[PDB]
DNA sequence: GTTCGATGTC
DNA sequence: GACATCGAAC
């Protein structure tokens, strides 16, 4: 794992330290970004780097080596500038996730970190750590994945972030070659308060920083990137959350050990569907991807909903919105299940033009782009739905 | 119940 | 690029 020369120097052209300031590097290694900053600043500062593991740290002699685990680091005096590349990853199971570490370790983490939540992320827990190691009017600038500006798993982070400072994210997007992410850069201050957000433009010089919106009463509210267009648009219906219960299909495991479930195609069986069978406007009831079979009339063991003709929405098909109608009633492995609530009138052929239409794929990249490979709940809730599609008495 | 991916694999 | 994880985690 390598940062790009042209996204450190990018970086290394928004940090600030005050002469003879602390400036550190949390996952150091070699100290790419105490290099360039010293290379562009000069040498009246004070540097200092952590690495946890041995192999790794190699620095110069002008630089202090810590070697340490940076989210249990405590350190004497806080600093005035913290810039790097944090490492990105869920702390779970190997069988499934990439980090591994001793339950006794992670217990740790959580009771350090106050925006720990859910499965969370190393990347969340060394931006929590950095800004309570800066002093105040300190300045943190990391590069880190899109995903907590939507993301549930990160409304405490935001919170946080909205609350003890100002902060400025610069959108980047897959800059990591070989290494399937959407990034951004966040510059954050301990002082001041609200939001900038920024969208840039690469060139041979390096990136350049564009301005996009400005949030100054900014609470930790979900970043996105609106223009008059969706704006527009949103207010033009009524947010396809006040009109349907959203749910979400049983999980393979409840399926795996449901006696009704079987592991061969055979007579009454049918396919357990999943992503792979929704397609935009219409759902292939015959494949299978999920390797389960069960009889169709039991699936409402598993969830209620799932005896009765409702509306489909993707979730993992990337940003955009597909959708259709299971007319069959059939049990789902994955994706989002609506169904209207009380009194609520609607036009199952319309509204599923209108959410596979290309002015609402347009509106979710808009807002949205590539920070997660989903359509969320959360972007889900908020789409909108006119009269002609949906209408509540 | 449902969330998330320095995604997993073609 | 196509096309979606799928189950451990809370
Ligand atoms: N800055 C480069 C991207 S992150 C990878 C580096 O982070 C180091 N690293 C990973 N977890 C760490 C931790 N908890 N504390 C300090 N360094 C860590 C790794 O050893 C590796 O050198």
């Amino acid at each position: 794992v390598e940062t790009p020369p042209e996204v450190v120097d990018f970086m290394v052209s928004l940090a600030e330290a005050p002469r003879g300031g602390r400036v550190l590097e949390p996952a150091c290694a070699h100290g790419p970004f105490l290099r360039a900053f010293r290379e562009a600043h000069g040498t009246g500062y004070r540097f200092v780097g952590v690495e946890i593991d041995p192999k790794a740290l190699d620095l110069p002699p002008w630089a202090e080596g810590i070697l340490a685990d940076f989210l249990l680091w405590e350190p004497g005096e806080a600093f005035d500038l913290i810039l790097g590349n944090p490492p990105y990853g869920i702390v779970g199971e190997a069988s499934k996730y990439p980090i591994h570490v001793f339950k006794a370790v992670k217990d740790l983490y959580k009771k350090a970190f106050s925006t720990w939540k859910g499965k969370y992320n190393l990347y969340g827990a060394f931006l929590e750590k950095a800004v309570r190691l800066l002093k105040p009017g300190g300045v943190l600038v990391f590069v880190v994945p899109a995903t907590w500006l939507v993301l549930e798993d990160f409304a405490l982070l935001r919170e946080f972030l909205a609350r003890e400072g100002k902060t400025s994210v610069y959108y980047l997007g897959e800059v990591f070659p070989q290494k399937k992410v959407s990034a951004v850069v966040i510059r954050f201050q301990k002082s001041g308060k609200g939001l900038s957000l920024w969208d840039t433009q690469e060139s041979e010089s390096g990136f350049t920083p564009i301005l996009w919106a400005e949030y100054p009463h900014w609470e930790g509210e979900i970043i996105r990137f609106e223009t008059e267009e969706t704006r527009k648009l949103e207010i033009s219906g009524m947010p396809l959350g006040d009109l349907f219960h959203i749910r979400f299909a049983a999980r393979s495991p409840e399926f795996k050990k449901h006696p009704a479930v079987r592991k061969e195609p055979g007579p009454g069986l049918v396919p357990v569907l999943t992503g792979r069978n929704l397609k935009p406007g219409w759902v292939d009831y015959e494949k299978n991807h999920s390797g389960l079979w069960m009889p169709k009339e039991r699936a409402k063991e598993l969830r209620d909903f799932y005896a009765t003709p409702h509306l489909v929405v993707a979730h993992t098909k990337g940003t955009r919105v597909v959708a259709a109608w299971d007319e069959r009633a059939y049990p789902w492995r994955e994706e989002f299940h609506l169904l209207p609530k009380e009194g609520v009138r609607l036009d199952p052929s319309s509204l599923v033009q209108w959410l596979n239409s290309e002015a609402m794929q347009k509106h979710v990249r808009t807002l949205y782009r590539d920070f997660v490979p989903h359509l969320t709940l959360r972007m889900l809730e908020r789409l909108p739905v006119r009269r002609e599609y949906g209408f509540h008495t």
